């Protein structure tokens, strides 16, 4: 059993996500993504071990024929996904580091000596690292994992594997107080002017929180406008909203589309229904009744009507999200949102392991 991430941190967050070249992991059909996981000797989970990117099937090398039962096996990428730490805990993100090369490693040694063989629960030399094999119905192979032996490859990570998730307290969007803030305020996609455009609109209106249901409005506002921007762009079908019915043709399967999510840059990873909680029932009725004339003003009826319903039901940016994460006091917590950086930027690559 691969544990949970942890879900509360008493401030912003950081997560590391890092798909490994020169290796495959094969295992069964419809098998869970999580197949192990790296924890340091005092018991500390830093990362799992994820099956990624579907190679196709796995077909055993005849001179490894074993009476083993390899029916249906799909040959997958490694990735290795960090449990979140706190962004400012050098410690946490050092250790995350470490174990994650001290991995690419073991994994070097593992593809030579037990090529198309399990990883097995093991200890570093050290003592520092633990594995923790959670799935055993899988094997390791080197390369594509169609050939019995290697090519001598060195286990390695890149930049172009690498992503990095922020978490932060959803309160804090837009009033630019930290660095991690700042950061994703700089999102192509933010329009931090929206926020003193909220402002002229209700100043009749006696607001519990106006500061807030500013900062909250340019967010939604931003997210709600992005998505039809790419949606019209991309030619995505939104909640009953066909890009046809405007001449646009499908160039995308979806909001998840890989390309999709690249055009986001830094892409919200948590469900934009979940900000309203922030904010009292009459603040989040004033918020909400002023986004649809930004949609209308800019896009179609159809296309404006579509991505407000579709936010308002509880959509998604791009598939299921990180909903549960909290920020701040353990007892009283606040809203996390996060944000998954598709390319890591140079202010975040301190967090990212690489190889010697
Ligand atoms: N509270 C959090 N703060 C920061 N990052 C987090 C938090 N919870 C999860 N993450 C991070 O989310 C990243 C990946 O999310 P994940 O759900 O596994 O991706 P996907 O489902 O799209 O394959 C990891 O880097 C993980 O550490």
């Amino acid at each position: 059993a691969t544990p949970d991430f942890p879900t509360h941190f008493p401030k912003s967050s950081i997560g590391i996500e890092n798909e490994l070249a020169g290796l495959v992991v094969a295992m069964p059909a419809n098998s869970a993504q999580k197949f192990g996981y790296v924890k340091s000797a005092q018991g500390d989970a830093l990362f799992m071990l994820t099956k990624d990117m579907n190679q196709g099937s796995y077909q055993r090398p005849p001179s490894l024929q074993d009476g083993k039962n390899y029916q249906n096996w799909q040959t997958h990428t490694v990735e290795l996904v960090s449990y979140p730490c706190e962004m400012d805990d050098k410690a946490a993100v050092e250790t995350r580091k470490q174990a994650m090369l001290w991995l690419a490693t073991h994994f070097t040694t593992h593809i030579d000596q037990s090529n198309h063989q399990p990883l097995a629960p093991i200890q570093s030399e050290d003592g520092r690292f633990v594995i923790e094999i959670t799935n055993a119905k899988h094997v390791i192979a080197a390369g594509n994992g169609i050939s019995a032996e290697s090519q001598g490859q060195t286990i390695t990570m890149t930049p172009s594997g690498q992503q990095a998730t922020v978490g932060v307290a959803a309160k804090g969007f837009g009033t630019s107080a930290t660095p991690e803030l700042r950061l994703l305020e700089s999102a192509p996609w933010y329009q931090k002017s929206l926020k003193s455009q909220f402002a002229s609109l209700t100043s009749a209106e006696n607001l519990d929180d106006k500061e807030l249901a500013a900062n909250v409005f340019a967010y939604l506002t931003s997210i709600y406008l992005k998505t039809a921007e790419l949606a019209k762009k991309f030619g995505i079908y939104i909640n009953e909203w066909d890009p046809m019915s405007e001449q646009i043709t499908p160039n995308a399967n979806g909001l998840t589309d890989p390309k999709v999510k690249n055009a986001w840059e830094i892409l919200p990873r948590t469900k934009p229904s979940k900000i309203v909680e922030i904010l009292s029932k009459s603040d989040a009725k004033a918020v909400m009744k002023h986004i649809k004339p930004q949609l209308q003003s800019r896009y179609s009826e159809s296309l404006s009507k579509n991505v407000f319903q579709y936010f308002q039901d509880g959509g998604e940016v791009a598939g299921h999200g990180i909903n549960n994460a909290t920020v701040g006091d353990k007892h009283s917590p606040e809203l996390a949102i996060l944000f998954e950086f598709r390319t890591v930027p140079n202010e975040l690559q301190s967090y990212l392991p690489k190889t010697e």
